[PDB]
């Protein structure tokens, strides 16, 4: 059937269905079609109050509710589906991340290195597919899979 870690939904506006990736936070309308050492992977972070380091290159005492920055993520996912806004650019100005100096690349990497629910959520992406909202201890991420 699916591959794993897809599922199929139902939108609760227009009945139509689509698939949900419950790694990688991931949807669309269109089937999913059915792992390498390593990855390389772009990130844009939103830190919380409630981050591992709540201060970043942005702001040195970062406040935000976990809430309002899973709004700020959500926000930019639209912009960037939409082609309003490219990813490269968003993660430059708005990433809580020191990769923000980078367009938010963190090179190449293997299993083991990352948070795990970021780690997992790279692997399972399909190169030059993004993520949605990815939870970690830093924060919140969007991860767009480079390589
Ligand atoms: O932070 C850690 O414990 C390891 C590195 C890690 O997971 C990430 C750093 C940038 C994107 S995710
Ligand atoms: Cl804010």
């Amino acid at each position: 059937k699916l591959p794993p870690g897809w599922e199929k939904a139902m939108s609760r506006s227009s009945g139509r269905v689509y698939y949900f990736n419950h790694i990688t936070n991931a949807s669309q309308w269109e089937r999913p079609s059915g792992e390498p050492a390593r990855v390389r992977c772009s990130h844009l972070l939103v830190k919380h109050s409630q981050s591992r380091r709540p201060s970043s290159w942005r702001q040195e005492k970062i406040t935000r509710t976990k809430e309002e920055a899973l709004e700020l993520i959500n926000g930019y996912i639209q912009k960037i589906k939409s082609g309003e806004e490219d990813f490269e650019s968003l993660a430059s100005q708005f990433s809580d991340c020191s990769s923000a100096k980078a367009r938010g690349d963190l090179g190449a990497f293997s299993r083991g290195q990352m948070q795990k629910p970021f780690e997992d959520a790279s692997f399972a992406l399909r190169t030059g597919e993004m993520s949605g909202p990815v939870f970690t201890d830093s924060g919140i991420h969007i991860i767009l899979r480079t390589e």
